Formats: structure tokens, C-alpha cells, sequence
């Protein structure tokens, strides 16, 4: 048997029960009726939902290889998304992921470290924030540039100047695509149609934007082929090309110029928006909780001071800051259902039998907002990651990057970006709201499978 669920209607399954508006809350409501493991029907396609820590851990961690598949919907083929890391499966995924992890280690791309790349972006970020000259400002665009340029640095070896038109084009395309991809028409409703694409225009626009990106990446690969130093790979492209020229006696290979372009599009896609949104949300929460900000600044001033950049090494001496970043991620819950999984083979889970390829939906909300691990889980409070002594308290329930075999490839990178960008900002600025802090609402705007902060402005007042 599959896990029990609400009985589907004919030809529409469970669609009309589920509140598309806030899918996570519906899943949670269902869990109160059917328990931690239950089945929903998306017009005949069964979806098993895992809710709560135990179920999620059992599946993602203890039965990891079996739950390592990526769930497929029509959108995957309509936006040509299954050829990188994020939406790939089997051998293509294993190989590209493995390689990408090796390449993305702090020193996996020559002498220049990933941390160096992030540190340079943090100085640039601070500078743009000075240029606002302490006036009101929607930080959206500035905070989005920093992570985008980090990926640029990782892939092409060199960051762009924030005004370089080639950068502004990449960024604009990416924004467009992500905003389109956020629409419930594109994420949900159009997947109800298994064969006919009811938004052919939209997908065309998506693909055109991709092609622009892929074509820019091709220009660079060429440049990288004409300046290849086999002993000194400096970026993700070099590393990929060396992997190719190491596989030439083994075709057909998962490593080709085409998988390089698709993998890089994945890294831009995965690596920008979520980090950007997390940073923006962090500043909103810091505005609203100025005591919190002050405690971070106390750590900064005491451990780091003013005569130098904040580096990772600092993080182990700054538990309060570490707790603040962790708590931002836990509270805001940007991917409440992760990305969909799928079982790779027939598998007995608990006392249910789940057939190979069945889509699994993991509720990360249920873990991050566990009300016993994180009492008052609905409140932002850095103490959720602090012991009674004021030290950092780890949580097995801290899964904003998901868990198991499909855990975010950028976990460590996003971790550096968040810590270095936040510390560098509060090293150099205080934060002043336009409106009254008591009047700001930090509660998240959900629209489908995606959380987002509300709109706000602030002033970056130099110290
Ligand atoms: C705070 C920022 C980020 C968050 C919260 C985040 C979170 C996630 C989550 C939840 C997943 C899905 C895991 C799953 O399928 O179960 C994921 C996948 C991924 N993330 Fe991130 N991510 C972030 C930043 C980044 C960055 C900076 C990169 C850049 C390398 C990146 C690369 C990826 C990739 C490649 C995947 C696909 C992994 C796979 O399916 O095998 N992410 N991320
Ligand atoms: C039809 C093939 C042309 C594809 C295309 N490439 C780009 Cl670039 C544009 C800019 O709008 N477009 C057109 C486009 C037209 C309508 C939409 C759209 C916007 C809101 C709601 C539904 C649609 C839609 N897409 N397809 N049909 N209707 C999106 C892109
Ligand atoms: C100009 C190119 C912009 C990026 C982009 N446009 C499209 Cl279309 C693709 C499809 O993969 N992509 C790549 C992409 C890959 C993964 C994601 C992603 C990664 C982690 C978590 C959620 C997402 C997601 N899926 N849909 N929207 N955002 C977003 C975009
Ligand atoms: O597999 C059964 C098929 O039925 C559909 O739900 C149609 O709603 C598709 O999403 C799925 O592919
Ligand atoms: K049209």
C-alpha cells in the first residue's frame, strides 16, 4: 500500500483540497489528520509527503540513496532544466554533482580561494553601500549583485564591476527568469497539463534568456581554451575542461561543453536569488530587532575591529553572530518544501511500499519550525541557536539547505557569503528604518512554494 491520504476525486485527485496559496500550511494541516507520512494525488500522480523531523531524517538521511532522485514535472522539459545538477538524475547527476562539490571546495580551484573571492565581493558591496550616501534605499538590487558576482568569479575567474553592461544583462535575465519561475501559473497550474503547454510564450522567453546566458558562457569557454594552463586551473570552467580532457578516452561522457553550459546556468540559478533574498531578509530582521544588531556589532568590534576584513576564521569566535545568521535562515524558511524528490527504486518505507519514481515532497518548514526544538518557532529569536552560557548550540533540525544526498551544493559557499557580507555591512554601517521599527512587518509573504520578505527601505549610516 501507499501511505494513506485524503481520498482523491476522479481526474483532479486532491488538487481542489490543497491551498495552492500556502502549500506548506496545507501540508501541515493534512499532517494533523493523516500523520507524518501521507499521499496526495496531483491529478493521478501520487505524491508522498514527509512531515516532521523523524520522517524526513529517516528518508533523506537513513535511506538516502533511495530518496536521492529529483521529482520531474512537465516544467522540467518545458524550460529545459534536466541537464545540469539541480534537475538531473542517475549517472549524469552523480557525476556532475561529485565534480561540482570537488571544484567548489574552498581551494578546489587553484590558489585563489573561494573565501578570497567572497572577501573581495564584500569590499565592493560595502563601497556601493557608501555611494548611497545614507539616503533611503531599497537594498534589493545591491544585495542581489554581490552573490551574482561571486558566481561570476567562481565560473569565469574574475568578478565584474557593478556597472559593466555585460553583468547588468546577465543579472537582468536571471531576475526575469526567476520572477517568471516564481509564478504559480508556471510552477503549479501549467504542470496540471501533462502534455499541452498552456504558456508557450512564457517558456519561449525563459529559453531565450537562458540562451543569452549560455552564449555568453560559450564566449568565455573559448577564451579559456586559448589560455589554458593545465597546471593552473583558476575557475570552474578550467576545472571542467580539465575533466573533459581526462575523459576523452571514455565517450560518451557526462562532461561535454553542453553539460558545462547547463551546469553553469544551474549555479547562477541556484546561487543568486536564495542568497540575495536571505541577505535582504536578514537586514529587515536586523532593522526590526536593533538590540540584535548591536550584539553582533559588539562581537564584530571585539573580535575583528576596523583594520581588516572579516574572515571565516572569525566565525568560531562569534557565536552570537553565528546564531543570528542561523536564525535568519530558520525563521524565513525560503524553500518550505525544498525541491521535490523521487525514490530511485521500489522501497518499503515504514509499513508502506512506495514504488520507484514516486514523487516525494519534503516539508522543511516542519523541521525548521519544530515547536519543541525551537520553542516559539514563529518568532525570530537568536537564542534558538544559543545555550544558557551564550555559546553556539547546533541543531540537527537546521535544514534550510535540505539534507542527505541532495543537500544544497552551495551550503558552505552560502555560509561564507552570509557571514562575510553581514559582518562586513555591520562593521561599516548602522541601519536606520524610514518607518517606525514597531511598524515594520517581518512576516513572510508566501505565494506557492516560495517565501519572500515584504518591501522595505532603509539607510546605511556610516560608522
Ligand atoms: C541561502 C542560500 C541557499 C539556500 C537556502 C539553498 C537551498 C537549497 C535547497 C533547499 C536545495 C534543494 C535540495 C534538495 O533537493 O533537497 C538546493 C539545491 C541546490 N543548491 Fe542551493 N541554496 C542556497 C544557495 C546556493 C548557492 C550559493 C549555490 C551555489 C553553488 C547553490 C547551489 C545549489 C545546487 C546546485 C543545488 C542542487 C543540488 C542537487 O539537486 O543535487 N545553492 N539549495
Ligand atoms: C509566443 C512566443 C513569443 C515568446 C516571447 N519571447 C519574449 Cl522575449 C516575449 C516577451 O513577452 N515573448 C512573448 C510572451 C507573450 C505572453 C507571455 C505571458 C505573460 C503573462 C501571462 C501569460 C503569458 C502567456 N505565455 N504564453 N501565452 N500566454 C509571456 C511572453
Ligand atoms: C538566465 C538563466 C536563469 C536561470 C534559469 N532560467 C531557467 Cl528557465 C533555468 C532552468 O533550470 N534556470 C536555471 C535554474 C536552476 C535552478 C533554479 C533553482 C535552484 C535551487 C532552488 C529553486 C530553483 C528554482 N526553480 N524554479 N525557480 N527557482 C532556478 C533557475
Ligand atoms: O502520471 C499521471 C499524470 O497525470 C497528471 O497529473 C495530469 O494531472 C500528470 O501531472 C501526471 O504525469
Ligand atoms: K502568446
Amino acid at each position: 500500500k501507499l501511505p494513506p491520504g485524503p481520498t482523491p476525486l476522479p481526474v483532479i485527485g486532491n488538487i481542489l483540497q490543497i491551498g495552492i496559496k500556502d502549500i506548506s500550511k496545507s501540508l501541515t494541516n493534512l499532517s494533523k489528520v493523516y500523520g507524518p507520512v501521507f499521499t496526495l494525488y496531483f491529478g493521478l500522480k501520487p505524491i508522498v509527503v514527509l512531515h516532521g523531523y523523524e520522517a524526513v531524517k529517516e528518508a533523506l538521511i537513513d535511506l538516502g540513496e533511495e530518496f536521492s532522485g529529483r521529482g520531474i514535472f512537465p516544467l522540467a522539459e518545458r524550460a529545459n532544466r534536466g541537464f545540469g545538477i539541480v534537475f538531473s538524475n542517475g549517472k549524469k547527476w552523480k557525476e556532475i554533482r561529485r565534480f561540482s562539490l570537488m571544484t567548489l571546495r574552498n581551494f578546489g580551484m587553484g590558489k585563489r580561494s573561494i573565501e578570497d573571492r567572497v572577501q573581495e565581493e564584500a569590499l565592493c558591496l560595502v563601497e556601493e553601500l557608501r555611494k548611497t550616501k545614507a539616503s533611503p534605499c531599497d537594498p534589493t538590487f545591491i544585495l542581489g549583485c554581490a552573490p551574482c558576482n561571486v558566481i561570476c568569479s567562481i565560473i569565469f575567474h574574475k568578478r565584474f564591476d557593478y556597472k559593466d553592461q555585460q553583468f547588468l544583462n546577465l543579472m537582468e535575465k536571471l531576475n526575469e527568469n526567476i520572477k517568471i519561475l516564481s509564478s504559480p501559473w508556471i510552477q503549479i497550474c501549467n504542470n496540471f497539463s501533462p502534455i499541452i503547454d498552456y504558456f508557450p510564450g512564457t517558456h519561449n522567453k525563459l529559453l531565450k534568456n537562458v540562451a543569452f546566458m549560455k552564449s555568453y558562457i560559450l564566449e568565455k569557454v573559448k577564451e579559456h581554451q586559448e589560455s589554458m594552463d593545465m597546471n593552473n586551473p583558476q575557475d570552474f570552467i578550467d576545472c571542467f575542461l580539465m575533466k573533459m580532457e581526462k575523459e576523452k578516452h571514455n565517450q560518451p561522457s557526462e562532461f561535454t561543453i553542453e553539460s558545462l553550459e547547463n551546469t553553469a546556468v544551474d549555479l547562477f540559478g541556484a546561487g543568486t536569488e536564495t542568497t540575495s533574498t536571505t541577505l535582504r531578509y536578514a537586514l529587515l530582521l536586523l532593522l526590526k530587532h536593533p538590540e540584535v544588531t548591536a550584539k553582533v556589532q559588539e562581537e564584530i568590534e571585539r573580535v575583528i575591529g576596523r583594520n581588516r576584513s572579516p574572515c571565516m576564521q572569525d566565525r568560531s569566535h562569534m557565536p552570537y553572530t553565528d546564531a543570528v545568521v542561523h536564525e535568519v535562515q530558520r525563521y524565513i524558511d525560503l524553500l518550505p518544501t525544498s525541491l521535490p524528490h523521487a525514490v530511485t527504486c521500489d522501497i518499503k518505507f515504514r509499513n508502506y511500499l512506495i514504488p520507484k519514481g514516486t514523487t516525494i515532497l519534503i516539508s522543511l518548514t516542519s523541521v525548521l519550525h519544530d515547536n519543541k526544538e525551537f520553542p516559539n518557532p514563529e518568532m525570530f529569536d537568536p537564542h534558538h541557536f544559543l545555550d544558557e552560557g551564550g555559546n553556539f548550540k547546533k541543531s540537527k533540525y537546521f535544514m534550510p539547505f535540505s539534507a542527505g544526498k541532495r543537500i544544497c551544493v552551495g551550503e558552505a559557499l552560502a555560509g561564507m557569503e552570509l557571514f562575510l557580507f553581514l559582518t562586513s555591512i555591520l562593521q561599516n554601517f548602522n541601519l536606520k528604518s524610514l518607518v517606525d521599527p514597531k511598524n515594520l512587518d517581518t512576516t513572510p509573504v508566501v505565494n506557492g512554494f516560495a517565501s519572500v520578505p515584504p518591501f522595505y527601505q532603509l539607510c546605511f549610516i556610516p560608522i
